């Protein structure tokens, strides 16, 4: 069994009369009734909840929201604000589609908040020694990690068993886990970065409790192709990995596609890189993808006429011949 999923915001061309229902209808893309963003077959939650995290005003003050690290937070605060969206987001109890959280702000291992996430480990570190003037560095960035990595865990583990708990019937999983950093500085190639993998082994304690891994699969143009699709394969392979070691109950792979180079939003993928890339996904054993887009690709009339042809002339047929 293989389902493909359809999470591209085509509701803002909804107001100009192109409704996509050729998505199922002639490609077998599993897609929401009408079309509408959330439905009974998926739903994203960009954000939910009151996540501790840090901001920038465009003045350049940083805010930092409901804590700014996970040890700061306010769980409880969290928890109901979370309730409250969901609720009105999902608003059918039976809700039995693929339930995506969306949340970026930093990784529940410490290490790994490294580059634009560095505030994270700097902040968490701060506060220590604000504390305890007197204890050397070694004790005080130990503390700050561990302090860092339980609260990360809880506010991880608690969302996710509220949406569990509200929406029984759904799948859900986090958007972009397990991370394996594959064709990155930190690991140059296409096997994912070592440690990594330790540190996924680990965190159990999530892929236990999800039903679905998500790992996201943008390709980037700067790339040769066999390493677009080694991009791809080795994300893929370390979710199925993951997934065959779970023990609570079938874990399902979906990773997240998106039809722009990253690097490069002009562009759309080329049916070469479509061809090749569905074919390892396919060829992997993972259960399906999800096509990802974004609302700034097609918020004019112009760009949704534009996204229709593709979706037409390359995407769909594509999807149509290799996946489904």
């Amino acid at each position: 069994e293989f389902n493909v999923y359809w999470n591209v915001p085509t509701f803002m061309c909804h107001k100009y009369g192109l409704r996509f229902e050729e998505v199922s209808e002639k490609y077998g893309i599993l897609q929401n009734w009408m079309d509408k963003f959330r439905g009974e077959e998926i739903a994203i939650l960009y954000d939910p909840g009151m996540f501790p995290a840090l901001l920038k005003d465009p003045n350049g003050n940083v805010v930092a929201r409901n804590g700014g690290v996970p040890q700061l937070g306010n769980l409880t605060k969290h928890l109901q604000v979370f309730r409250d969206h969901l609720i009105n987001q999902i608003p059918d109890k039976s809700f039995p589609g693929v339930g995506v959280i969306d949340f970026e702000s930093w990784r529940p291992i410490f290490r790994q908040n490294w580059a634009s996430l560095q505030p994270y480990k700097k902040l968490s570190v701060e506060v220590v020694r604000r504390e305890h003037p007197f204890w050397d560095d070694q004790r005080v960035e130990q503390e700050a990690k561990r302090r860092f990595e339980k609260y990360g865990q809880l506010f991880m583990e608690e969302t996710l068993k509220a949406a569990k708990r509200m929406r029984p019937a759904a799948n859900w999983g986090y958007y972009a886990y397990p991370y394996c950093y594959n064709l990155t500085p930190n690991q140059p190639s296409a096997q994912c970065e070592a440690t990594t993998m330790q540190e996924n082994d680990k965190m159990s304690w999530l892929f236990e409790s999800e039903d679905v891994l998500l790992p996201s699969v943008y390709l980037r143009w700067n790339l040769t192709s066999g390493e677009r699709v080694g991009l791809v394969g080795g994300r893929v392979k370390e979710a199925l990995r993951i997934a065959r070691q779970m023990t609570t109950s079938r874990k399902k792979v979906l990773p997240y596609y998106w039809y722009k180079y990253q690097d490069r939003r002009d562009t759309d993928l080329s049916r070469a890189d479509l061809e090749a890339t569905l074919r390892k996904i396919t060829d992997l054993g993972a259960d399906g993808f999800i096509i990802w887009g974004s609302s700034d690709d097609i918020n004019t009339k112009a760009k949704c006429l534009q996204f229709r042809e593709y979706l037409n002339n390359e995407l769909g047929p594509a999807v149509k011949r290799i996946a489904l």
